[PDB]
């Protein structure tokens, strides 16, 4: 098991190897319960090119045991053709020669920051998780969420907001995800509350 | 592992084992996101009796990574008895000696033909796929699905149909899957579009 | 793999190992297909500390390949909080050492008397499960379910309840799951019929 224990996860910058992912700091990822490093929660991820839609996880994320990203936007699948079976794929048939590529990217899929994702909690191609959400464990993200909602359930539906609309756009407004740590570990005192408000008078004072 | 990437899956044909898992030609699974060969994808699956309920698997189907098919109907479980516990079963026990056997067969799963499969679905006993249908991951069929229906969700829905009543009705008429490979190479440059009336055509044509 | 076949699970007193976790008799756990033994079933469960949720199984329970039990409270994190980034846990890192522990507990996880609970179902901290209930593959609870409730779903759902509120009523009140076995084995052939009402009779009798 690349984990030595379920209670201690480890950082992404220190086991992410595939090119195509993007972590930011802090962020980790603790799966002792499916003994893989983070790289294989990217499914389908070629390290390979760079013509190929990335996972990009932002900065101070805790992802939890499972997590997984179904990459390679549609696997040259096509709902909308005649026939699902990706014949151009089957090289080694050759009436499927002039079978044409239907592979289609889908994009990035972003994680925003501060996002805590339930252990084996599974997200689309494409999808965009805003900034402090939280994904409910199990939860099948099928498409965006919104910044401080909670969503959950397959398909992933918004429980509710973490905060105020008014607090939520005070928190997108001082991004303390990239607050020098200096700073981080001044307001540590008012990270550990609920007091938005408080936190951000806190801020535009020091600002000063 | 007994896949070496996750961009390239093996064929039904090649891997099957059970003798109660009766599969199609072209049909494919790829699982290195699971490690194990399709055989351990049927569940439960007795491949020494002849009198249980088999896993069909029609032709030109795509079976995604770690999709799984729970047999042995109820598994001996009754929920309208009074004890929901196998009884029968724990034989090592004496005082549950007279134990009546509550298994009861559910019928053979069946898959039609041109099925994609998400990677992690998961069938009840008994369901029935039809033809074209498309099973989002994760999603857990409780239920027959209808032919050209996609579904998805814990329980699976129907969120759509892939085309047109009509289309959808000329497409079963014409059987492409059961068309020799010859026709199909023929049909090849129609089959990667969505003109289900243009191939139409071409197949009436031909069958002349 | 810890078990020999998908066919025959093994006993929860056999091969539970936490401290932690208190099953009750008969009660099995088939995980063939998941190869583990129970106890790492009980996820984030420390079998080294007195002072957390304990995961009670209780007697005649079925548990299917894979179940999941949520434990560890909260985790660490506070979805209330400005951030749900467990600083306090980061030991490692300086600036993040005033922070607070957030932690807390969510109380015993308590599973009643034959509840068969479906391949892979996993349930959230502090769900309490009532007697008899039937827990659906794959169901995801999120909170206490009623006796002889059958639940299905990511959210689970009661999809319906085994027998009649008399009928259970009666259920509860004899609670054949604390009978002396020799009285098991006598109403045995009762316990293999839906008729609750001839087994209440059989019971109120022998009682005499
Ligand atoms: C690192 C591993 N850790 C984890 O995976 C734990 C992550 N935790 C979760 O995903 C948690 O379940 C949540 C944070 C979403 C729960 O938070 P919270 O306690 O506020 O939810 P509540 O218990 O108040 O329930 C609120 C609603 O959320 C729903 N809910 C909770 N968790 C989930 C989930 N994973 N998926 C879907 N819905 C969910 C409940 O069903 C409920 O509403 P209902 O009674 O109308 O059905
Ligand atoms: C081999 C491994 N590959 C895979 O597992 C990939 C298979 N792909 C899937 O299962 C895909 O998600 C689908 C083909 C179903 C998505 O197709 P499509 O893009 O047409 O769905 P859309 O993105 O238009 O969304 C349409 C609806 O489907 C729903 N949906 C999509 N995927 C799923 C799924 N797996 N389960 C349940 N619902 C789903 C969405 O929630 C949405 O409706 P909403 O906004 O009202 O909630
Ligand atoms: C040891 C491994 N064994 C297992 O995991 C098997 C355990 N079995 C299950 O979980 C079974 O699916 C159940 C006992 C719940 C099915 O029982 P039953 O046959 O009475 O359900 P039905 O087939 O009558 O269907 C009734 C409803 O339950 C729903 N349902 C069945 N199984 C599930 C499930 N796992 N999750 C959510 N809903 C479910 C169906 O969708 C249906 O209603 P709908 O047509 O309105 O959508
Ligand atoms: O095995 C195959 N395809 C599967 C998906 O059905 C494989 O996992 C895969 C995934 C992505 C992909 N791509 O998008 O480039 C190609 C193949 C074809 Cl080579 Cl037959
Ligand atoms: O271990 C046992 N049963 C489980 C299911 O609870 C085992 O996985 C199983 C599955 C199917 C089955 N059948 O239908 O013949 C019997 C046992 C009994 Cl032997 Cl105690
Ligand atoms: O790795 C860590 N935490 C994860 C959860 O994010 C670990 O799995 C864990 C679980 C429970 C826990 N607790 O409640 O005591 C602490 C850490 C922190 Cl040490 Cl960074």
């Amino acid at each position: 098991n690349y984990f030595e224990s379920p209670f201690r996860g480890k950082l992404l910058s220190e086991q992410v190897s595939n090119p195509n992912i993007r972590v930011g700091r802090y962020s980790y990822y603790s799966g002792y319960y499916h003994g893989h490093s983070f790289d294989d929660c990217a499914r389908y991820l070629m390290p390979d090119r760079d013509d190929v839609d990335k996972l990009v996880i932002g900065s101070f994320c805790s992802i939890g045991s499972g997590a997984a990203f179904i990459m390679a936007g549609n696997q040259g699948h096509r709902a909308e053709w005649a026939s699902t079976f990706p014949f151009h794929f089957m090289h080694e048939e050759p009436a499927f020669a002039g079978a044409v590529n239907g592979y289609q990217p889908a994009g990035d899929t972003l994680i925003g920051h501060e996002v805590w994702i339930g252990t084996e909690a599974m997200f689309m191609p494409g999808v965009r998780v805003g900034h402090g959400a939280i994904i409910g464990s199990r939860a099948l993200v099928t498409g965006d969420v919104e910044p401080y909602a909670i969503v959950g359930g397959n398909p992933a539906r918004t429980i509710r907001k973490r905060f105020s609309d008014g607090d939520i756009q005070n928190l997108l407004e001082m991004a303390w995800w990239d607050w020098p740590l200096a700073d981080i570990e001044a307001a540590m005192p008012l990270l550990c509350t609920g007091d938005i408000p408080a936190l951000y008078q806190h801020w535009k004072q020091r600002q000063a």
